[PDB]
Formats: C-alpha cells, sequence, structure tokens
C-alpha cells in the first residue's frame, strides 16, 4: 500500500516511534520518504553482494531479514524479508527498531544520512495532529 503522510505519521506515533533511542517521529517520516515512498512494497536489489531491501524502510536482507537466498545472511531481526512487503507495518517497525538498537543508529540508511541528518524535516509532520 502507499500510505497517505499524516495516515503514516498516526501509525507510527502508534506503534511507538515517535522519539524511539532519541529519533523523532518526523525523522522515521523523512527515512521513509527517501526510501519507498511511502510505499509498502518497494524492493531493491543490490548486485554487489545480492542482498536485497525491502519495504516501507528498505531493510536489508543480508543483515536484517531473511529472504533465503542472500549469502552471509544474519537475520538479526528473526523475520522472513516477506513479511515487510504486505500492509501491516507492524513488524517493519519492530524491525526497524531493532535496527537502530546498534551502534549507528539510524545512521545506518544512508539515505537518511544524505537526506535527512541535519536537516529541517518538520514539513514531515506539520498538520497531522501527532
Ligand atoms: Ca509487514
Amino acid at each position: 500500500k502507499v500510505f497517505e503522510r499524516c495516515e503514516l505519521a498516526r501509525t507510527l506515533k502508534r506503534l511507538g516511534m515517535d522519539g524511539y533511542r532519541g529519533i523523532s517521529l518526523a525523522n522515521w517520516m523523512c527515512l521513509a520518504k527517501w526510501e519507498s515512498g511511502y510505499n509498502t512494497r518497494a524492493t531493491n536489489y543490490n548486485a554487489g553482494d545480492r542482498s536485497t531491501d525491502y519495504g516501507i524502510f528498505q531493510i536489508n536482507s543480508r543483515y536484517w531479514c531473511n529472504d533465503g537466498k542472500t549469502p552471509g545472511a544474519v537475520n538479526a531481526c528473526h523475520l522472513s524479508c516477506s513479511k515487510l512487503l504486505d500492509d501491516n507495518i507492524a513488524d517493519d517497525v519492530a524491525c526497524a527498531k531493532r535496527v537502530v538498537r546498534d551502534p549507528q543508529g539510524i545512521r545506518a540508511w544512508v539515505a537518511w544520512r544524505n537526506r535527512c541528518q541535519n536537516r529541517d524535516v518538520r514539513q514531515y509532520v506539520q498538520g497531522c495532529g501527532v
């Protein structure tokens, strides 16, 4: 599904993401916007290591979720990648929460560092009553 901005905002808030490990909700929204356009079905294949990024957050199959076809795969979220391609984002959220539990935090995603870090992100949540 392609979420609308405020709808995504409220669902993430509901799911406990506002301020998780000090990351505000606007930061998570900015990340989803650049990573998938808010589309739960986004995918990206990385030929270099043969991994694939999945869902709204573009979670990678070599370290996070298991897709049965990525060598070296470590499955830190203990979750099949195919669960990140559906319309319910609660597992995506649980897995993204685990990712930021590592030392890099949200800097794990290069898109966030390039398009979000240090910038004004209030546009992502303006008008959502979040
Ligand atoms: Ca899901």
